[PDB]
DNA sequence: CGGAGGCGCGGCCGCGCCGCCG
DNA sequence: CGGCGGCGCGGCCGCGCCTCCG
């Protein structure tokens, strides 16, 4: 029922979408997303028990879902540049240059940036775990330590010393799972090395069994617990003058799983290709949730990220929905808590003999 | 720097408890808390890589702390009964029977409950994962599924069919860690079987180096993330008329780590052996945080849980402190965000030749 | 109704930043 | 002004409940 969906960036379950490059990435063991970003060959960062498992496919409530399972699978600079526009308040057709932070060591691009600042072209450099390293805000007696997945830097000048106008934050959350992939990885790895035709073997019942061997479901409530807190906290930090906006990038599958956690919220249609969660018409701290898909239309080797839903969020609404609205629905007339007393009595009754 | 604090329920780092009972439980691999709760010999439920590591000792901000790392180490029926009195509204000195749900199978205790009920004595049966299994509430379109660590059934009737007046909820939280215990466990496991006099070997430099082998620190923020959500949600659920109250039981160490998460809060002294987090005069959700210690006074082999701090919480204040007050402190003067713009530029300048 | 699978729960794992000590 | 190390972060792990499907 549960399947490894992508193996080193390339589809294996729903379709075995494999070109010549797909054969190579899997044989060498290379995450194509780190390689394309850094322009240097890079193997997946994961331990042997889950090596190359970038996406897992499962059903919840009788519907199929791709679950991103590696933060590096959502390492799509092109998508992040687009989401950046919404954070810094740029138009859709505005000149923008989105470069990595390690590139700043190169003279050729430092001379290039200066020319862009003269033209009025926006220059944003990003700091990411494997591309420059993350940035952190230190703990206090009244505040905990925090780290940002993507720190965006809007450049003002770099003439003598690099200086920024504003900064941006993108937070990525994928999904973690129950159990292990060890058995599914182990079974498909022997068909990779010892086997003579791997891609022709994956769509077969034997390969489909191997891709699913002891594969379990997603840790749904776990990521909501961890991501909700970071949302509420980091969105409040976005209200700082020098912070242009904070956005959380999450897959469609993850967004849908959060709906019950948010008391089944109705999104407001703004008529601007964007949606809103609560009243964002006043005193806004430019808080965003970018719900993305794995592009089902591209045909290109690794499916890139495509926008699915762009939600501007009211923080107090987000807090109120999760911690007040949802419990009240659980305390509803036909809800689970109404019948709980009978459940306790039923569970007690099981210990009675005969 | 970081040490295994106790092995199979008996202290090993700060002081080595060297009783015959401490030697026996270690050599036989029994978690002494499960075997005492259901009166049947039971080994630790943990996997080989962390087997027996029921507590870990670490320093944060230059002071020592014991981190419980096994929910079964907090399995203390004696402590939970005292905490339940606060939940159901019993005085400190009034009759109370606190029994595990599995025992309901016995006809001797079933008749015993009937005898207690008609003499006004309170009877509460508890459901815990290893003792009767946990109770859960199922998901809806507007609410997620939840499980309760301890669900407490205040019995009123047994004769025809078991029936309860109210239910109570106790949630238990300890601590998870970074890295592995594997290397420290494997270093002392070979000392247990292949060597002689295990306790005498533990306090030596070589032993203390073994107890600390690649031992890392507590996963502090992780635990707050997971538990805060359960607090806010389950405390709101406690408002239900059939729910007497819900309490969260945590070690002192983890409560101290929560202070920065709660904008450094100041507890209001009620002058009744109880403190309050916010205004708890009106509308009572009957929500509690029971902060406990590993009893340092009594020198029994496994040191039981002793009350350290008994807190009434205003749920709305708990949410406010963590999600509004704390972020505002971080944005304040001399805060980390104030100097963040310079940090970006400094990190940006590190690429310059 | 009985075995299989979903998933809350909560402890294992290591990367890489930054604070602390010498 | 360098290297141990604390710790945020976020993905691995399996227990035992319950709901679903044959
Ligand atoms: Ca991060
Ligand atoms: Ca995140
Ligand atoms: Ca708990
Ligand atoms: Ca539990
Ligand atoms: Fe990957
Ligand atoms: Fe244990």
């Amino acid at each position: 029922a549960n399947f490894i969906a992508e193996f080193f960036g390339h589809r294996v379950y729903p379709e075995v979408v494999s070109t010549e490059a797909a054969r190579n990435d899997q044989a060498t063991g290379t995450c194509p997303f780190l390689t394309a970003a850094k322009l240097v060959e890079t193997s997946c960062v994961k331990a042997e028990t889950s090596r190359g498992v970038c996406v897992v496919n499962t059903a919840v409530d009788n519907e199929r879902y791709d679950w991103l399972v590696c933060p590096n699978r959502a390492l799509d600079p092109l998508f992040m540049s687009a989401a950046s526009r919404k954070l810094f308040g740029y138009g859709p057709t505005e000149p923008l240059q989105f470069i990595a932070a390690p590139t700043l060591a190169d003279q050729a691009v430092r001379d290039g940036i200066r020319e862009w600042l003269d033209r009025g072209v926006h220059v944003v450099a990003y700091f990411q775990e494997k591309l420059g390293g993350e940035l952190s805000i230190s703990k206090t007696d009244s505040s905990p330590e925090f780290s940002f997945d993507w720190t965006l830097a809007e450049v003002e000048s770099i003439y003598p010393v690099p200086k920024i106008k504003r900064y941006g934050v993108l937070e990525i959350q994928t999904m973690d799972f129950h159990g292990s992939y060890k058995h599914a990885v182990g079974a498909i790895d022997i068909a990779l090395v010892e086997g003579i035709d791997f891609h022709g073997w994956l769509p077969t019942p034997a390969g489909r069994a191997a891709l699913s061997k002891k594969m379990e479901g997603p840790n749904l409530s776990n990521v909501f617990k961890r991501t909700f807190y970071q949302m509420a906290y980091k969105f409040a930090l976005s209200g700082h003058q020098r912070c242009a906006g904070t956005g959380f990038a999450i897959p469609q599958s993850v967004w849908k799983s959060w709906l019950r956690h948010l008391a089944n919220p109705t999104l407001i249609d703004n008529g601007d290709g964007t949606f809103s969660l609560g009243d964002t018409r006043n005193d806004s701290e430019n808080a965003w949730i970018f719900v993305f898909e794995l592009d089902p239309d591209t045909d290109a080797s690794p499916r890139p990220l495509a926008p699915h839903l762009e939600i501007r969020v009211n923080v107090d609404t987000l807090i109120d929905l999760a911690l007040r609205e949802s419990p009240r629905a659980a305390l509803g007339p036909s809800g689970p808590v109404a019948t709980f007393t009978d459940k306790v009595e039923a569970r007690m009754l099981r210990f009675w003999p005969k």
